[PDB]
């Protein structure tokens, strides 16, 4: 009947989580993927951004910038180093490279070993049930599937103002830079902004993050500033309330200069500075427009680019799927992307009835000092169940770590957030502080199991480790004490 | 009628949490707390085991071990660093030595706040009610008291051989060693041996580790051999099947040459060795053998020297309480007495019915790979359950950290003990890999709130962090499938 049981649109996290877990049930695969290049020219191999331009990359880098600093630390704790190390871009560049390249093959082995077709072309839907593959050389070819699914992700979004797609760079460009940026320039405030601000600065570079408004918008706020006060405290220059309206090239190079004229947003004030490199991190655009969706009737949100999708990731056409950053109103995170992928195949594929939970998944901004968090956000608790019932429990705490090298006490931080009308619940969990992915992972698993204040007051904590300061929270909000 | 409301004898973890907590409720408590010398004649402040000579420097010297290896790390990340970095012993104890005193002085400026006499003195019961204190210039002073919490602790234990007391160090030395001990032999294969032994290995000295028999008895016996399999795999020689029966001085210094004379376990093949260092850390004894329970009646068991307890950590002397260490069949860490020390002054002071729960308490062995664990290990698993209703799932991971170094790939090992009888409760949780404590501690809470398999399964990783692993365990050791 059909060329394939299944074709998959994107050879991302998810895409390729779902064509391994359908192959397994022998069912007839094939991955599209391709990688429209960044205006500057720059492409990459199979695995999509998180393995390639967004994730590993972007943990690496934090860890070079962490040692960095464990370099720093090493003299007190009896280590006899150099006052001041220097770093070279281009070696970091080349073994962050060298391991993407590494993931590249791996997946395309992995296809070749579960018998998934993998063509690296670009899909198209010309009509129902069929699609047109368009190759690097041009060529095209059309495919028919009993069903499809859509794992296009997005790409980075860019001002609309004149300079920007010939002298700026985005995520895209960063993470394989053939020369050091030097001098640079972030605008922006989201995580990937923040983060990548925080490791070019640990690597030494002279950076400044120009914002529009708030820091992180998304997550809880009293955390956003937390995270802004330390890295200002660590180097990192912030411009509030501005957007640049203009990028002007004074000198090519690698890097060149630039100049950037930015506008107030609450006044006419302009300001000017020149950059080596100018880095633009202010969100990204699902890749849902240019697939043909209207020669096969998939609905979208015209205005976000987003599509709609039921509980079970189906589309309003029924062979149709979605999954991944691309779906409307979810998580927009690697593992969400692979456990839905997975979960899918098991549903069509092996009759299973399990569904993926978008409820309370846990994340991780790894700026210079990490910032993990599970659940609700304080705002957020306070709009659903009203400022009476929240009861905050926080504390500062003082990695043992950082005792000797003689820094940064009371600037870790620890909260947690409980609902006061069903037994004290954990309704949020929030952490500031070193390896927070690592404290954060078990948390996550506690509040599915409905943690309460009552149970993890009854947990004994593991000493001395940093994560025990959840064990103790005896100190709310509302009482005024003081956490110093 | 008494002097005091309370007096706790033994100023630890436990002793002082008690402390702090009864005088928030307008008691009058009186604390004794007295360092008796080690026969080398060490001493410390207040604090107990934990501030002076265990955890805090202990884990402060792993640190120390593990910057080591962040300055090899930081090489292929980019930074410019002399091949082979030197580490000073003397500056690295001062550094310990320095905060350990600010702990010590913290503890004498808190109790001092909390109006709580804190008395340098050897305390010691004469009748009901009633105690000795004999200060360091000798001088008695009797006391009474309405009520006593036993928080005494326990004390290095040596072999009984020639040339221990007088060449050997234990734990209780070693932290404050005014020279570099050189090359080491550690005696025992305890946790604190082995973090010990670790440590000096990852600071660069020549350290051998001598056993009896097993690693880490009461400890998961896989993720035992795993740990000495690191070990030995990074430097660290063991000799199996061996005890020293004599220890004798070749040449005096700091440190000197000392030689130790060693014989089989289950043959009479004796050998010998040379090394600047011998340290013992064979195990610990309770201190409730010197302090006149006889005249007060309290029993103890006489053969192990723990004292027997209700689950309300009271003796069979009502008035009389214990705490810590020194329990029998309790657990034997410091958040563990800091809660029962807490807990019980609110019992006793402020109405509360809130018991110590010593049910699945995390621990932490700091071994040069880390390992954590929470609940039942494989074994016990086995024993309480039966084989056939374990399921226990594992995988090998690969710390992203470590992919750019390019070392140590399928060493760090994840497993959970499922049982299937009840719903796949995760009954025991164990990983082997970096920062484990941090790791364990969240999952430690998901226990207490009765972790499933089918709720772990739910829950969504955190990428690209460590312990994302438990998220998606799907091999299980019945399947026989391989993990690498
Ligand atoms: C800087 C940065 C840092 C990040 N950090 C984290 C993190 O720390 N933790 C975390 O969990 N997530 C992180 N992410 C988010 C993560 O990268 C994404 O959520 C994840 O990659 C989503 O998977 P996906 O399959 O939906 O999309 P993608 O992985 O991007 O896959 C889409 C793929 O499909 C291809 N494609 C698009 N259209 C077509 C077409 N028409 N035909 C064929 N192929 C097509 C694209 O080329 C792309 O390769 C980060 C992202 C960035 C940018
Ligand atoms: C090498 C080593 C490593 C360790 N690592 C860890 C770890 O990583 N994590 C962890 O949780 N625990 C660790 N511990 C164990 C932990 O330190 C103990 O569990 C903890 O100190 C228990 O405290 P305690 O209140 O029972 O007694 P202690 O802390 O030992 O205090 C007893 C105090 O009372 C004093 N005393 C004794 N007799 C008298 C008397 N008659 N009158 C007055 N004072 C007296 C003692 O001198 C001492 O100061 C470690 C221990 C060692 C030895």
């Amino acid at each position: 009947s059909y060329d394939y049981d299944l074709i998959i649109i994107g050879g991302g996290s998810g895409g390729l989580a779902a064509a391994k877990e359908a192959a397994q049930y022998g069912k007839k695969v094939m991955v599209l993927d391709f990688v429209t290049p960044t205006p500057l020219g720059t492409r990459w191999g199979l695995g999509g951004t998180c393995v390639n331009v967004g994730c590993i990359p972007k943990k690496l880098m934090h860890q070079a910038a962490l040692l960095g600093q464990a370099l720093q630390d090493s003299r007190n704790y009896g280590w006899k180093v150099e006052e001041t190390v220097k770093h070279d871009w281009d070696r970091m560049i080349e073994a962050v490279q060298n391991h993407i390249g590494s993931l590249n093959w791996g997946y395309r082995v992995a296809l070749r070993e579960k018998k998934v077709v993998y063509e690296n072309a670009y899909g198209q839907f010309i009509g129902p049930h069929r699609i047109k593959a368009t190759n690097n050389k041009g060529k095209e070819k059309i495919y028919s599937a009993e069903r499809f699914l859509i794992a296009t992700g997005e790409r980075p979004r860019y001002l609309g103002i004149p300079g920007d797609k010939e002298y700026c760079i985005s995520s895209d460009d960063l993470f394989s830079l053939p020369y050091c940026p030097g001098k640079t320039l972030v605008v922006g405030a989201s995580y990937v902004a923040l983060e990548c601000a925080g490791f070019l600065a640990g690597i030494g570079l002279d950076v400044t993050v120009m914002v529009r408004s708030i820091l992180l918008r998304g997550f809880d706020q009293d955390m956003a500033n937390k995270i802004g006060e330390h890295m200002e405290e660590h180097g990192i220059k912030f411009i509030r309330q501005f957007v640049p309206i203009k990028v002007e090239q004074i000198e090519a190079g690698t890097p060149g200069r630039l100049r950037v004229v930015a506008q107030s947003t609450n006044s006419e004030e302009i300001i000017e500075g020149e950059y080596n490199t100018v880095m633009l991190a202010i969100g990204r655009d699902a890749c849902t427009r240019k697939i043909g969706l209207e020669t096969v009737g998939v609905k979208i949100n015209e205005k976000t680019g987003k599509i709609p999708v039921t509980d079970e990731e189906q589309t309003n056409v029924p062979y149709i799927y979605a999954i991944g950053d691309i779906l409307e109103d979810k998580v927009e995170l690697t593992p969400v992307a692979i456990q839905a992928g997975r979960l899918l195949a098991q549903r069509l594929y092996a009759g299973s009835t399990v569904k993926c939970d978008y409820e309370n998944v846990p994340t991780t901004v790894f700026t210079p000092l990490e910032y993990g968090a599970c659940g609700l956000s304080e705002e957020k608790a306070v709009e659903k169940f009203g400022e009476e019932n929240i009861e905050v429990y926080h504390s500062y705490f003082w990695p043992l770590e950082w005792t000797i090298p003689s820094r940064d006490n009371n600037k870790c931080y620890a909260k947690i957030i409980c609902n006061t009308k069903d037994n004290e619940r954990v309704v949020g969990f929030h952490v500031l502080g070193p390896n927070a992915g690592e404290v954060t992972q078990g948390f996550a698993a506690a509040l599915k199991c409905g943690l309460t204040k009552k149970q993890l007051d009854s947990t004994i904590g593991i000493h001395p480790v940093c994560a025990e300061v959840f064990t103790t929270l005896s100190v709310t909000k509302r009482s005024g004490a003081s956490i110093l």
